């Protein structure tokens, strides 16, 4: 039997790479999508044209909510009802804009940054832990979590806290035979609404090569950290970022 | 005139040490409450007792909903009605016990773990710097966010966000001259839920002297903090931990 | 034509394990060694029955001294007159013992401890970089902040080995030479130790209560110095089992 | 009696400004110094003339060779010789150069950059222990440690030896109650060397102020790692960089 994985916002961008890249390593998996059901449907159909009965779709808002848990546990159980195990999880789901200090209301602003980034992160490792061989988590965290963006406090606070919440899942899965890591992407795709000219200034800042890391590159570091060959690895984040945190001011 | 201090968690233990000690060196003082209403409105008399008109207690309840920002905008408020003007601001208020991964509900524990030990930091940092001399925050941090205790994972994911929190404050926050600084206790007044045998366990870990940190040698740390000795100081987090955190298992 | 790495301390253990992944994967290998001549040489005739004339030995001290910048230039150029390319350079070669700050001289245990655990390092970096999917590899410690007790120069060169990790990331990156870093947490414990102070230290370790083999240390090298890690510069990469995050 | 304090490299900048804190503070202090004699022994007068026989000098070079532990240990014999007693050292003498990858031989650099920055402090600190209140030794450490400057690998080697070294010592020395901490600065006093148009660039990059360190905001930090203010206190390095470590590039 071949192994399953969920990976969440799997229907374009970084987290399509992740979910190609392991449906190309013998992977089933499921594509969590929330608001871009066309882009999803198409890559199931997609690898599913690959292989039979290998990719489905599961939709589901992860913003803060009473029923947060609920949508997480089903999440899982998409997973086991279509494949009938769960091996790894891959956390890519993330809201990102700014939330200046000093549209949409702060109760809306945290539920939503804090939520997709940080809360629903929690609860998907509770469903996949108490659900339960190369057992395993990779969340997408942020090379630059200690030289923050002026202007992303909330953003930031999501990315710290899904540190804190990798490195204490590390610690207490452990026992249960489960891995947890993370892949911290420094400057990767840009935002699409980003113009070419602003995009060539942040660019310009990595040291090796100056220019964005591909998806690719960000779904290789989670593919081996699912592999046999990262099997004593756990609680490491792994900087993809072309050396972008070590540059000063 | 005198400078204002506004401590959350105020009536008690790491708390109660701060503000006696910010109202030792002259600042005028909130002390918050959610329940202690008693040892709050205590404290207030024997402050007032010292100098006159110089303490005020704020009453409010900082687990996360739709009015937690209500009630942060009330805490700051309260200190500018109280004596015209808010200097420091010190994030204290802490909720504290387990959440294993594999009671309170879930929405609960977060409202609680991440609502009042990041959120409400947060929103009480945005009030204090909309209303904005020595201007200064001061997070109660966690000397050992990156060796976290087994099944606390919610509470280290809180205090992984206030991390990011104090950071991206006090990059955001500098243009306005307001500092935003961190003090990480190791172990602190142990749980008197806890016995003796137990506590001497976790005591005879701490290198110097295998004791815990007294509640005045964490306030002395931000007593540092929030003065003219500290006033290039921003983004610096200082553990009083009397070791702990490098000593290795 | 083939690669070809160096790698340093590669006669046993650790470095062994390295040096034959890299020659599965279809690296050519100088290894370097100090004192286990008979290990080196035997590793390089196993390794030149499966390829021929893909394996040399190199013998070096990795002691700081006015001499070493040479040893360096050497083990480097050996590389060159081998293969006549040198693609990766893993820095695995480690002096380790106690220095209490309360029957070496003082200043031979700076020598060894700092000499070939970071000065070499940096000496090896510098004739490599000269000399030119170019990568070099550092041992790192993934306790470089929750240090034991009296090993204070050990521990200076591990985390004067982080330094140098960065900054040569930094530095050689415009020449696309990344620098990256492999941080174990316990692994090969000493033959000698005795099984039941083994089993105090392996039981620390959260995944699998159990050290890390040396072959899971070399597949962490064997990822970075890859295609999969080209857009890796700079990072550490924790082998360590949960060891790094467990308080006391 | 009066405690005593060495300050290495104490005749000018920060040394200088860190002695002068000490000496108003009400130690006596050792002001070593190599090069600088002229400013050395005019520093001890100026102390002198405040009050008696409360200030000393002591030359040597701190280069890193087979003679820096008699030297090191010379030092420590200087403060014991003078005052009968040694409270406090600082760590503060500093080579500072670059060293590229690609007029002094490699080795001459190697002595220099990391015997003065690293293995004079780990001698001093071996010394200070063996010749043994409130005993402390503050490192001089840097913010930007994990962000480096281009061709200064081996000073920043140096400095993040020193990193280990404090956190070494201080676990290792806690049991005789001597703390070991640091004092990251992020630029205080720009070299000499500097034109004026380089200096407002690099002092343009630092969010609080837009401004470098001075002197006495870096001796302030070592004041109070060294005070009764800071008994629980080992092992931390205070940041003192007004923001800059923060700053992505
Ligand atoms: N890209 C970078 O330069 C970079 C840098 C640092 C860190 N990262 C991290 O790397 C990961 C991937 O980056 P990316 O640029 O590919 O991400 P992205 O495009 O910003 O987000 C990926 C997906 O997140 C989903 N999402 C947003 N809000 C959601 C919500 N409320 N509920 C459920 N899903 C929601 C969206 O799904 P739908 O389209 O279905 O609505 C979106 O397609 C992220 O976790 C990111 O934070 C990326
Ligand atoms: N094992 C662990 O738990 C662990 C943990 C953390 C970090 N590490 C790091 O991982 C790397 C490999 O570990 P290991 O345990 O396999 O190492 P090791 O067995 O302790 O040492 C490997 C080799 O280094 C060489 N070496 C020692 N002193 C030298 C000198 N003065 N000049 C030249 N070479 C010298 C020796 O070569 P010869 O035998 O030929 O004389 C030795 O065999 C090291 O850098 C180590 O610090 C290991
Ligand atoms: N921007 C900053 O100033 C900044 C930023 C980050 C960290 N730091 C750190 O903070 C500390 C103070 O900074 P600073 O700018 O005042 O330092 P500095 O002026 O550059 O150097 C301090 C003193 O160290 C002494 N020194 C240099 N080489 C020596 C040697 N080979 N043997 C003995 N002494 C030697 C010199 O003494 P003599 O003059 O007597 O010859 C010098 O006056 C240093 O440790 C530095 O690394 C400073
Ligand atoms: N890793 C990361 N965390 C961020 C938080 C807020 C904004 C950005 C961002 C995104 C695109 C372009 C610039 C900053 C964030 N990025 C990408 C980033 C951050 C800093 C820098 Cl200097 C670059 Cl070139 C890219
Ligand atoms: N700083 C901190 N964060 C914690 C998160 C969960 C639990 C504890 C804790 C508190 C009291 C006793 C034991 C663990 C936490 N502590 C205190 C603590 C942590 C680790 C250790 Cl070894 C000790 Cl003696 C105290
Ligand atoms: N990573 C590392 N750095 C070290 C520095 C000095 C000594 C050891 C060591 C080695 C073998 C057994 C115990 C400590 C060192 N180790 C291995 C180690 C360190 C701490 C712990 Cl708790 C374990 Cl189990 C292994
Ligand atoms: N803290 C520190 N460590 C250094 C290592 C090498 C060079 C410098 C340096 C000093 C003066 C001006 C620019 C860089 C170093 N500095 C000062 C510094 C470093 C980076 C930045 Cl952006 C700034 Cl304004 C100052
Ligand atoms: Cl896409
Ligand atoms: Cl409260």
């Amino acid at each position: 039997e071949a192994p399953a994985a969920v990976v969440t916002g799997a229907a374009k961008r970084i987290g399509r790479a992740i979910a190609v890249k392991l449906h190309q390593t013998g992977y089933r998996v499921v594509i969590h999508y929330h608001n871009s059901a066309e882009a999803a449907v198409s890559l199931a159909d997609e690898l599913n044209k690959e292989r039979s009965n290998t990719a489905v779709v599961c939709q589901a808002d992860l913003t803060n909510s009473n029923v947060l848990p609920a949508s997480c546990e089903e999440i899982i159980n998409s997973c086991f009802r279509a494949f009938g195990r769960c091996d790894v999880l891959v956390n890519n789901a993330s809201a990102f804009y700014p939330t200046p200090l000093v549209g949409k209301t702060v109760e809306t602003q945290v539920a939503e940054l804090i939520g997709t980034n940080a809360i629903a992160p929690f609860l998907l490792t509770m469903s996949f832990a108490q659900r339960q061989s190369n057992l395993s988590i990779v969340n997408l965290c942020d090379a630059m979590v200690d030289q923050p963006c002026m202007a992303f406090s909330l953003y930031n606070m999501g990315k710290h806290a899904l540190v804190g919440l990798t490195q204490s899942a590390a610690l207490e899965l452990a026992p249960y035979g489960i891995r947890v890591n993370g892949v911290a992407p420094g400057v990767s795709l840009l935002p699409v609404a980003m113009g070419e000219e602003e995009k060539d200034k942040w660019r310009r800042k990595v040291p090796l090569g100056r220019r964005e890391a591909s998806a690719e590159q960000i779904a290789d570091a989670v593919i081996f950290l699912v592999s046999g060959s990262a099997q004593y690895i756990t609680g490491s984040i792994i900087k993809v970022d072309g050396g972008l945190s070590l540059v000063h001011a």
